């Protein structure tokens, strides 16, 4: 084929939030479609960042990234080998594991981090990409049920989102839906001692 006009794939761009910092969560987005498409191909964004869990895109997907221990964490399957757009041009992944569905860069300046979970508890939370805290009790390493079963197109767009212990911890990263015929009554997650072993 012809290398001089082959084309580059387009960096992860954060295009919001979802805010965690009050008595309410909500979804808040900090860049349209238009700066997206443009930060993708530049890979340099200058808007500010703020909270634990961002709304990411590509040219193609939407979905979320998650900062745990200085490390902006999302799903392979939504990243791939990405670079994320930051306020001095591409960065590179600093952890890509296509075994356990999971990528990594340095946190963005301004995000804040969530701490890993040592509580050993199993009641958990997951946030979704429109700011609903859905309780899941953890039944394995990388599975938790739904308290309340959902349809996919629910969940849809939340991987690389948090499940939180009660105290706000994260205990792991959302992966993949459990699902039957369209409904949800599980989920798969990257658990955070896994992110914990790959940061080693
Ligand atoms: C509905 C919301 C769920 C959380 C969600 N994730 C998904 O859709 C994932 C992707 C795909 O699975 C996997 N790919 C690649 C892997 O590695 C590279 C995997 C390594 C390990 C495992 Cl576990 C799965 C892997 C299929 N899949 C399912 O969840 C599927 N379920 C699934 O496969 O379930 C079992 C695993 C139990 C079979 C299905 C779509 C059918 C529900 C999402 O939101 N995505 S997204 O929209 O944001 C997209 C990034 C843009
Ligand atoms: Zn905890």
């Amino acid at each position: 084929s012809h290398m001089a006009s082959m084309k580059k794939k387009g960096s992860v761009v954060i295009v919001g939030r979802i805010n965690l910092s009050g008595d309410t969560a909500y979804a808040q987005q900090t860049r349209g479609e238009e700066g997206c498409q443009e930060t993708s191909q530049t890979g340099r964004d200058k808007n500010q960042v703020e909270g634990e869990v961002q709304i990411v895109s590509t040219a193609t997907q939407t979905f979320l990234a998650t900062s745990i221990n200085g490390v902006l964490w999302t799903v392979y399957h939504g990243a791939g080998t990405r670079t994320i757009a930051s306020p001095k041009g591409p960065v590179t992944q600093m952890y890509t594991n296509v075994d356990k569905d999971l990528v990594g860069w340095q946190a963005p300046q301004g995000s804040r981090s969530l701490t890993p979970c040592t509580c050993g508890s199993s009641d958990l939370y997951l946030v979704t990409r429109h700011a609903d805290v859905i309780p899941v009790r953890r039944r394995g390493d990388s599975r938790g049920s739904l308290l309340s079963p959902r349809p996919i197109s629910y969940l849809k767009g939340s991987s690389g989102g948090p499940l939180l212990c009660p105290a706000g911890h994260a205990v792991g990263i959302f992966k993949a839906a459990v699902s039957t015929r369209g409904v949800a009554k599980a989920v798969d997650f990257i658990p955070v001692e896994s992110l914990e072993t790959t940061m080693r």
